[PDB]
């Protein structure tokens, strides 16, 4: 056989939920096929038809500042540690599905959300009323599987397909942050009552949700250096939206102004509170071996405080 393999710092930490994929672009292939043949094996996909299939993906990203290439493949590692830390959980399907719907979950994104789409009246709000731009990626990701060559699912049975492919478009959909807060509520009752039960196909659609909404923020999980400079991308996303809704007459929310740049650490402190701390909380709870994720959260959150009480820059 072929085996992929890592220069000897990137084997070892690639292990640690906090690493960072580093800045050169053509490792990242590398990397993400690494990571698929240690969580799912060398024999799931051809590695011809992925290699295709990962470079018509890398083509679909655009060059905006955060919802790129290097956050889809950041997205897919932090699935991979979750994987690889509750190996005993997933199916073979589920493996499969979830490095691939991580990889695919912001195809075509150009830096705007679902509100400025609707403000907008962009085309694709009137084909996907609510979850525009998470069902536009979903569409994508199957658009490049019909690819001539591409089918990374070739090998699978007609009703296997079906599961996998419905895993992917619940796992894209999942990363719409406004079902995050319902999907958090249940699956906190759920855990508080006693009724949490994995055999539940819709009780692991939640928890896959969960999972995913953990994997699409993981930039709060990482060292500080990283997490700070991480924030001038979404804030350049933010910002630039805020500017559009502003040229259609519309004053933005505060969070997409660029003339309350200065409330950053404010805005950052209220982000952790009433978002991040509560996802990778009932994360841990369901999945205690994600411990790390909320640890390196609380970690970033008391830096954001240093910022605000004048004892740290950014
Ligand atoms: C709610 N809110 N309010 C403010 C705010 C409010 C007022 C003033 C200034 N900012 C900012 C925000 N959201 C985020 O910061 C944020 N959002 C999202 C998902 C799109 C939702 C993902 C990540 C976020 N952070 C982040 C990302 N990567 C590294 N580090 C931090
Ligand atoms: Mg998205
Ligand atoms: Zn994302």
């Amino acid at each position: 056989l072929m085996q992929f393999t890592l220069p000897v710092r990137l084997c070892k930490e690639i292990e640690l939920f906090h690493f960072d994929i580093g800045p050169f672009e053509n490792m990242w292939p590398g990397i993400f096929v690494y990571m698929v043949h240690r969580s799912c094996g060398t024999s799931c996909f051809e590695l011809e038809k992925l290699c295709r299939f990962i470079m018509s993906v890398k083509k679909n990203y655009r060059r905006v500042p955060y919802h790129n290439w290097k956050h889809a493949v950041t997205v897919a590692h932090c699935m991979y540690a979750i994987l690889q830390n509750n190996h005993t959980l997933f199916t073979d399907l589920e493996r499969k599905g979830l490095l691939i719907a991580c990889l695919c979950h912001d195809l075509d994104h150009r830096g705007f959300s679902n509100s400025y789409l609707q403000k907008f009246d962009h085309p694709l709000a009137a084909l996907y009323s609510t979850s525009t731009m998470e069902q536009h990626h979903f569409s994508q990701t199957v658009s490049i599987l019909q690819l001539e060559g591409h089918n990374i699912f070739s090998t699978l049975s007609s009703s296997e397909y079906e599961q996998v492919l419905e895993i992917i478009r619940k796992a894209i959909i999942a990363t719409d942050l406004a079902l995050y807060f319902g999907n958090r509520k249940q699956l906190e009752e759920m855990y508080q009552t006693g009724s949490l039960n994995l055999n539940n196909q819709s009780h692991r659609d939640r928890v896959i949700g969960l999972m995913m909404t953990a994997c699409d923020l993981c930039s709060v999980t990482k060292l500080w250096p990283v997490t700070k400079l991480t924030a001038n991308d979404i804030y350049a996303e933010f910002w630039a939206e805020g500017d559009e809704m502003k040229k259609l007459g519309i004053q933005p929310i505060p969070m997409m102004d660029r003339d309350k740049k200065d409330e950053v650490p404010q805005g950052q402190l209220g982000f952790y509170n009433a978002v991040a701390i509560p996802c990778y909380t009932t994360l841990t709870q369901i999945l205690p071996p994600t411990e790390p994720l909320l640890k390196a959260c609380r970690d970033n959150l008391s830096q954001w405080e240093k910022v605000i009480r004048g004892e740290e820059t950014a």
